[PDB]
């Protein structure tokens, strides 16, 4: 049944909808399935299933309901483009504090409409949130500044935070785990649990946290420098997350503010992210996005993009989120992904379709990870334009021929090489650890630098 | 770099892995991306990124780590098949009660491996959980039995629960909302919040809960029959969910056991499902899967299938989950989806690759929804084989020409027609509400029944 | 929770899983933490199930947490020795609702991966239904073991 006359108003202007500040805008790449309605008809049903309607008319509908209908206000069949305007009154609010929830946003904009039989596929590429709705989100409470302050760095442009992931992903018992932490910290700043590390039977949570706490104290006493750790506290059970978080902070004691909390936000869900954000607002919230690739991949024409996921995470209150290597690492990513970083860091930025004013909402740090090492870093920073971020290199550090500590220093020197604007191969002649990264990863060295070995 | 020698052991036999009861098995349909390694090489890296390794060798690796490596134990490149065995020691456990978490299962089996550059796509179609890992999951604490008991039905095979969704999806104010609830309950049993309904500014949560609570009392007093309602309590904030849930139960008072709690488990995540499951174990947990289509659709070759999503939901403790209309409704689905229903309801069932014993773990109700009406119901039931379930028809009920109450009765009579094995058109001549469903949805009636008008009016 | 859940842990059929061999640690009171745990290990070499005698808890000569830790170790040792699963029923009876939570919560964390091997015993007749309900609602996933000490005062045929 055709509901275009109700759910479609292409005479509406995007500029006025933004100026109004009473609508969330979303931009989709949608394709109707063969044997049903044309583009606007299918788009109309899409809007219905995403706001106020269903697949048939019902007597219970009144004029007030019609007033809050979402509306397709712009379409371009030749590019499969479909823009929809959602009145902000549609989105659910907390009874307890009147604040917004991303779960309601997801349910309407990217929920049931992903299972429509008359649609072949549809994927959100961008969305706009007006001021009245934006200010109702938590936003980040801790930022990279709080990490800079702990490291004794300038709170403004404090610079690059050298990081790694403890590898193997799983298998290290408590003390072997802590030993690797100590080694890396002799040359680096930051360490995160690999995403699945927690309370495995061969590496009990409390024993590992205790061993790492010891390793931090030993490393700090040895180097005279502050060291950071990001603990995975992900769990199905809200109270398990609290239990883990509380034990960590008590255990680390005077080093409690050296701690970040990692949450697998995509698989555990927004509910888990909000648990950490609200229970531990004074601890850096580290959003790990494992599993996101199922929808965000360009290979997928469903769900939403990495850009959308990142923008949402900032609203949820992620202190930092993985944004990818932007084509310079091992995972799917493009140089154009730099736009994602700007969107989560700046107070004003452009998306693929919408300009977003953030109204002083705190930034989310772009966390760079995925097959990175000292050799690949200069190219990466060139594409982004800055190094005010956290970069973790698991294999890149612990895969160094001279050990984790040397690996750490190679990452440090790689960024110093870019900041000096020096040539990597020439730079290497005065920095062994960086030069030794060439021998550690000769295939990367051969591709990135053609004749590094002779020179 | 090639890691086949470490992460691949094709000499392992599946029967031994199952008999051992120390491995979670997963079956994927994977395709390597062009310009990298062959199938087994790509499969090896996939396993590494899904268990103990990364894209390069590291000095920190010891033999104990190698002892817990996941392993590719079966492949079929001509069919793009890849089976992986995960040692159960890899999966995270709660510090507080030593129980399992689905979040850890997802992180390893379907996490980082979905973003691999050397893989074009990979999708989980089935998984096996041994007893030692299975018993560590919550499982459902409430089942349809408890809804049957309230309705005064037999607790075993209590039969069909006539349901609907309040439509419009959003827009009804508290009392107009409650009025629609009263109308439907005159002929039906069950009503659920549409998935986004909650605390909208035009329909305050507490005002609506109070209005619906009043409507239930009026409808039950009117019909002398018990009536059920499923409230959406989804929220980012764990404490918001508790606040909503606690207010509902107190408000309904002596009808508190008539209440189910709906959670948008896919978009809100397992954390939200577990909050409801553990805070309110005595209330029927209604898992709404909105958004699942992004990965479960056959159009997608990433993530996991609807079968996997449903199987996980049983472990998480869903009292019921939407399983789709199996090709008979408005959403993407196939007739073969009946197998999903069997997997979540039976104590033993076969998946696309693995046989699963549930060891007495409680069943999860298949909740049928999505463009269903009285006309489409007989066909759906024929494919499934039973009607011991909940079916909700929003448009099918409130889209009835004679109103929501008539709509309810049409759904009731439609199911009565299938169990009696009667001819729908002939059945209609003695059942008005069912007959009026033809005139309500003539397009469906014309295709499903060719000359109903001649046989009726 | 039912016997089905105990059968599942023991690796028995969940339907008609059969006889669960059990005992009570004797002396009723007097055993210090390690001698207590030693008796647990001994019995578990041939049996499945062990319950605290009804008054055993936090006596000054057998601190609760010290004993819980010792039994947990004994369970691991017994299970490693026999390759068989072992069950224990801890008395968590108390006047104070929050004491019951404290005992139960400490036990489950301590036993960790063996947490589902634990049953909770409550002296339901003398402590009352309130204590039974505390355990039932706080720990629905743990086998609730109702001990009826004192019941004889009214239930005895001698009493009318
Ligand atoms: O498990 C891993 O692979 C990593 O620890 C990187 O390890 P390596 O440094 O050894 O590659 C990260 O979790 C991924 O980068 C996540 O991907 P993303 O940031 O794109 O979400
Ligand atoms: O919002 C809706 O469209 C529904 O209320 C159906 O309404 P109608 O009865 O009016 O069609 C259900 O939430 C969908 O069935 C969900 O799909 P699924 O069950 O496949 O997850
Ligand atoms: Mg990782
Ligand atoms: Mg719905
Ligand atoms: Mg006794």
């Amino acid at each position: 049944m055709d509901q275009s006359n109700r759910y479609a108003n292409l005479n509406l202007k995007e500029s006025e909808l933004i100026a109004g500040g009473r609508h969330v805008l979303c931009a989709y790449i949608m394709k109707p399935k063969a044997g049903f309605g044309n583009f606007i008809q299918t788009a109309a049903h899409f809007v219905a299933e995403s706001s106020t309607g269903t697949n048939v008319e019902v007597s219970t509908t009144d004029d007030f309901t019609r007033g809050v209908d979402a509306l397709v206000y712009e379409v371009d069949e030749a590019n499969s483009l479909m823009k929809i305007a959602y009145p902000i009154e549609l989105f659910d609010r907390n009874v307890i504090d009147g604040r917004a929830m991303i779960a309601s946003f997801l349910t309407l904009t990217i929920g049931n409409n992903q299972g429509m039989g008359d649609v072949e596929y549809a994927k959100m590429y961008d969305f706009y949130v007006p001021p009245a709705y934006l200010k109702l989100f938590d936003g980040p409470s801790t930022t990279i500044k709080d990490l800079w302050r702990v490291l004794g760095r300038p709170v403004i442009n404090g610079g690059f935070i050298v990081g790694t992931i403890i590898k193997p992903k799983l298998g290290l018992r408590p003390q072997p785990f802590a030993n690797a932490c100590y080694d890396f910290w002799l040359g680096g700043d930051f360490i995160k649990n690999d995403e699945p590390q927690g309370n495995q039977v061969f590496a009990p949570f409390k024993d590992t946290v205790r061993a790492v706490a010891d390793a931090m104290r030993r490393a700090q006493d040895k180097t005279g420098e502050a060291k950071l750790f990001s603990f995975n506290i992900t769990a199905d059970d809200h109270y398990e997350m609290l239990a883990r978080g509380e034990f960590i902070l008590e255990t680390f004691a005077d080093n409690a503010d050296h701690i970040a909390f990692l949450v697998d936000g995509y698989v555990a869900g927004p509910a888990a992210v909000t648990t950490a954000r609200r229970a531990f607002p004074k601890q850096y919230l580290h959003y790990h996005r494992a599993g996101h690739g199922a929808v965000t991949s360009p290979q997928s024409k469903r769900g939403y993009t990495a850009f959308v996921l990142s923008k949402m995470a900032r609203l949820q209150g992620a202190s930092g989120i993985h944004t990818g290597t932007m084509g310079f690492g091992k995972a799917e990513g493009e140089a154009a992904d730099r736009a994602i970083a700007y969107m989560i860091t700046e107070d004003a930025a452009d998306g693929p379709y919408f300009h977003q004013e953030w109204l002083g909402m705190n930034p989310t740090t772009p966390i760079i990870s995925g097959g990175m090492n000292a050799l690949r870093m200069p190219g990466f920073f060139d594409n982004l334009g800055h190094s005010n971020l956290i970069m973790t290199a698991g294999g890149g550090a612990f895969g160094h021929v001279d050990g984790g500590a040397a690996g750490a220093k190679s990452l440090r020197q790689a960024e110093q090489c870019w900041k000096q604007g020096a040539d990597p191969v020439e730079f290497a002649k005065d920095h062994r650890e960086f030069a030794r990264a060439f021998e550690s990863f000769p295939q990367d060295a051969d591709k990135l630098y053609p004749n590094w070995r002779a020179k």
